């Protein structure tokens, strides 16, 4: 019952924007879309605004607002994220895509008023001109995993791990390993959670009226563990 979650009893405009390059392959996104806490929801469209997208949409989900997610009633000391709101939290994270190149990201999710604004930098290297990423080889998929999170006491906030496995067009798998660090940009106090994980579902879909390369977003994240 932090005072950042009052700030999301209801739907909440939401919007993303990114600047992204990739082995110097250089790509903005921006997304809009509404999230509903009380039920984990969340409702976006994603837009490549410099032209084609360089690497596959599903790449992008993790990186492009955890603010979000359902935390049951006797779980709700252990939500950071809404507790970090209005002032903010910097998300970082290193992925690592295996036998491939890794990103490196870095956000600020704070309120801009009424709206929750996901602003990320990426950077990728090391990826391989032919590979599943730069060769857009992963299929258009269901993300379905779990983030397991833990305090980071030293930093005031917290960190996390999980894998990401993205479906190549051949049946097998492209894994991503996802490395997560947390912190708030005010200073207030936040909560600081017990170990325990994040369940989400996303669902990817195209706008049959939409000529422009996107990514059309519906999840559902479910706090759990405790």
């Amino acid at each position: 019952m932090s005072k950042g979650e009052e700030l999301f009893t209801g739907v909440v405009p939401i919007l993303v924007e990114l600047d992204g390059d990739v082995n110097g392959h250089k790509f903005s996104v921006s997304g809009e879309g509404e999230g509903d806490a009380t039920y984990g929801k969340l409702t976006l469209k994603f837009i490549c605004t410099t032209g084609k997208l360089p690497v596959p949409w599903p790449t992008l989900v993790t990186t492009l607002v955890q603010c979000f997610s359902r935390y049951p009633d006797h779980m709700k000391r252990h939500d950071f994220f809404k507790s970090a709101m209005p002032e903010g939290y910097v998300q970082e994270r290193t992925i690592f895509f295996k036998d491939d190149g890794n990103y490196k990201t870095r956000a600020e999710v704070k309120f801009e008023g009424d709206t929750l604004v996901n602003r990320i930098e990426l950077k990728g290297i090391d990826f391989k001109e032919d590979g599943n990423i730069l060769g857009h080889k992963l299929e258009y998929n269901y993300i379905s995993h779990n983030v397991y999170i833990t305090a980071d006491k030293q930093k005031n906030g917290i960190k996390a791990n999980f894998k990401i496995r993205h479906n190549i067009e051949d049946g097998s798998v492209q894994l991503a390993d996802h490395y997560q660090q947390n912190t708030p940009i005010g200073d207030g106090p936040v909560l600081l959670p017990d170990n325990h994980y994040l369940s989400t579902q996303s669902a990817l879909s195209k706008d049959p009226n939409e000529k422009r390369d996107h990514m059309v977003l519906l999840e559902f994240v479910t706090a759990a563990g405790i």
